[PDB]
C-alpha cells in the first residue's frame, strides 16, 4: 500500500537519506510504501537522485533534544563536513564537558555537541545490528548491553604504550586525554589518532 502518514512521517517532509557512499544527504519524502509488514521511504535527493529506503536509513532533519538521546541511541552526526551514522556512546556529563561521545560505523570516535547530531527515524530494536562490518557490530553491542560498566585504561600525557593498528603493535607516546578518548601519537610515522580508552588496541603493560 501506498501512505501518506506513518507514525509521526509525513509525504513532503524534509529529511536525511542514507547514499549508498554511506554519507547522508537532505532531501523530501516523496513516498511510503507497505510490502507486508515492512516499509519502505523513497527520498528525492535535494542534488541528485531517488532512493527507496528502510527506515533505519532515513534521519529526521533536526536536532534531537538531550532527553530522546541515550546510550545505543542511533545518529547521524557531523564527521570531520560530512554525515556519518554511528552510535552514542555516551551522553552529556560533567566529566565529558556536557558533549555526546559518538562512534561511527567506521569505527571513528569522536565528542559532538547536540548540534551535529540527527536521529535515525526507525532505528532497529537492537540499534547495532545494521552496523556492516562484524568487529565493529560485535564491539557496539559488547559496549551498550554492559554499559555502564567500562573498563578503561588511565593513561596519562607522554606514557609510553603500545598500540595495535592493522593487526601489529606500534611503539606509541599518550600526547592528550579528552574525557573516555586518548590522543596517541605512533613513534614511526609521528601521526596521531584519537581512541577510547576502552579500545583493546591500548596496551599500558609490555
Ligand atoms: C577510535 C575508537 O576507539 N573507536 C571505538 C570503536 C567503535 C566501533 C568499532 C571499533 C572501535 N575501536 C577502534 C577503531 N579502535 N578501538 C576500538 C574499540
Amino acid at each position: 500500500e501506498n501512505l501518506y502518514f506513518q507514525g509521526d512521517l509525513i509525504v513532503s517532509m524534509r529529511i536525511l537519506g542514507k547514499k549508498r557512499t554511506k554519507t547522508w544527504h537532505k532531501g523530501t519524502l516523496i513516498a511510503i510504501q507497505t510490502v507486508g509488514p515492512g516499509k519502505k521511504y523513497k527520498v528525492k535527493f535535494d542534488n541528485k537522485g531517488k532512493s527507496l529506503l528502510s527506515g533505519n536509513h532515513i534521519a529526521y532533519d533536526y536536532h534531537p533534544p538531550a532527553d530522546k538521546l541515550y546510550v545505543g541511541s542511533r545518529v547521524v552526526a557531523k564527521y570531520k563536513v560530512w554525515l556519518y551514522a554511528g552510535i552514542v556512546a555516551e551522553t552529556p556529563n560533567v566529566k565529558n564537558k556536557l558533549r555526546f561521545l559518538i562512534f561511527f560505523d567506521d569505527g571513528y570516535a569522536s565528542y559532538v555537541t547536540q548540534s551535529e547530531l540527527y536521529p535515525i527515524c526507525r532505528p532497529l530494536k537492537k540499534t547495532w545490528e545494521d552496523i556492516e562490518d562484524i568487529s565493529c557490530r560485535d564491539f557496539i553491542e559488547e559496549y551498550v548491553t554492559a554499559y555502564p560498566n567500562r573498563p578503561m585504561v588511565l593513561l596519562k600525557s607522554g606514557q609510553l604504550i603500545k598500540t595495535e593498528w592493522e593487526g601489529t603493535w606500534w611503539k606509541s607516546r599518550v600526547e592528550e586525554v579528552d574525557g573516555s578518548l586518548v590522543r596517541i601519537l605512533f613513534l614511526d610515522d609521528k601521526r596521531c589518532e584519537w581512541i577510547y580508552r576502552g579500545s583493546t588496541r591500548l596496551e599500558p603493560m609490555f
